[PDB]
């Protein structure tokens, strides 16, 4: 192997780090390699971070292999690998000019400018937008600030479009929970056992008091891809209250106003150099801890005119949005006004 003597006994946990040491966007790389590298870095998951934290992320790899990152503050790094034999080390990682290494991972960043990366393509191909969203969401954001003016929770009904944006928004996402993927097929199933049967319906008063029935719960899971095991976590996790709040919440279509506020011109150009447009794609992916503490990083995509300095570069604005959803709090649009409090970043992503 080019990339270490022992590539072939390393396991998926061990090989993307040592991708993300020389760099993801190393130079050296070959096209298959490109491919296979993606693949790894689709499993990290960004998860509840710990009070002086940036950000958590894990990674449950297929070898049974595994990654915990958190970032501090002051973007120290570091790593805890498990070997599928489950003996545990933790390293230090060491992200720099050369690397970017920490732009490689799904955190937000403090900076005075939105972080710019390129993709490893395009792009008004509604799957090859999809598939570009897929990338992003594993990459890192700016967090950007709000006022009252243009806070997604202010104004006078905050949240009031989430079931429609929900019901709207299931079947064409790609959406993780607990790292197992729930494909189009399961996710109107889970449209359904919410109860929104269409764009006007909201939340039974059993999946408020009780999320997810046990029976649809064992659907969804039998129709997403994962192990035994791993569906068998994703049944626990939709048999909650909270679950449905979680999902629920992540399709709010305002979380984008804070990003929409510095770059609406440039998307306006997007959509008219294209007439001469696909429009917003979803990649949600929620985790519960071993603690059980429920978070959501929601993510949309949509494409972008670079600036003046750089003519016809049209690209893609992530906006990730990232927040708790606290035990006790139901699917209901007061429920989630009183107690929901996402941050809110962005980056641009270009070919």
């Amino acid at each position: 192997s080019h990339m270490a003597s022992s590539w072939d006994e390393m396991s998926c946990a061990e090989k993307l780090l040592k991708v993300l040491s020389f760099g993801l966007w190393n130079p050296t790389y070959s096209r298959s390699e490109r491919q296979s590298f993606q693949e790894l870095l689709t499993v990290l998951e960004p998860v509840y971070p710990l009070p002086n934290e940036l950000g958590r992320v894990s990674a449950r790899f297929s070898d049974g292999s595994s990654l915990r990152i958190s970032v501090t503050n002051s973007e120290s790094i570091e790593a805890e690998i498990r070997t599928p034999d489950n003996e545990k080390i933790t390293v230090l990682l060491e992200s720099n000019e050369q690397n970017r290494l920490l732009q490689s991972l799904p955190i937000d960043r403090h900076m005075p400018y939105i972080q710019v990366h390129r993709a490893l393509m395009d792009l008004t191909d509604t799957t090859s937008m999809r598939n570009l969203l897929g990338f992003t969401s594993k990459l890192s954001t700016t967090l950007i600030p709000h006022n009252a003016q243009t806070d997604p929770l202010s104004g006078p009904t905050p949240f009031s479009s989430i079931f429609m944006d929900t019901c709207r928004g299931l079947g064409n996402a790609k959406l993780s929970l607990n790292g197992v993927d729930i494909p189009a097929n399961a996710q109107m199933l889970l449209r359904d056992a919410l109860g929104l049967k269409d764009t006007h319906s909201s939340p039974s008063r059993n999946v408020i008091d009780h999320g997810i029935s046990r029976h649809d719960a064992e659907q969804i899971a039998r129709e997403s891809s994962g192990s035994d095991n791993q569906k068998a976590e994703v049944v626990e996790f939709l048999c909650h209250p909270e679950a449905a709040t979680a999902i629920c919440s992540a399709f709010y279509q305002s979380f984008n106003v804070p990003a929409l506020t510095l770059t609406h011109e440039r998307i306006s150009k997007a959509s008219e150099y294209n007439a001469e447009t696909p429009n917003a794609c979803i990649n949600i992916s929620i985790s519960q801890s071993s603690d059980g503490n429920i978070y959501v990083t929601s993510h949309t995509g949509v494409l972008i005119m670079a600036p003046e300095d750089r003519p016809n570069e049209m690209g893609m604005l992530t906006n990730r949005t990232s927040y708790e959803v606290p035990q006790g709090v139901k699917c209901t649009i007061d429920e989630m006004v009183r107690a929901l409090q996402p941050r809110y970043a962005a980056s641009e992503t270009y070919l």
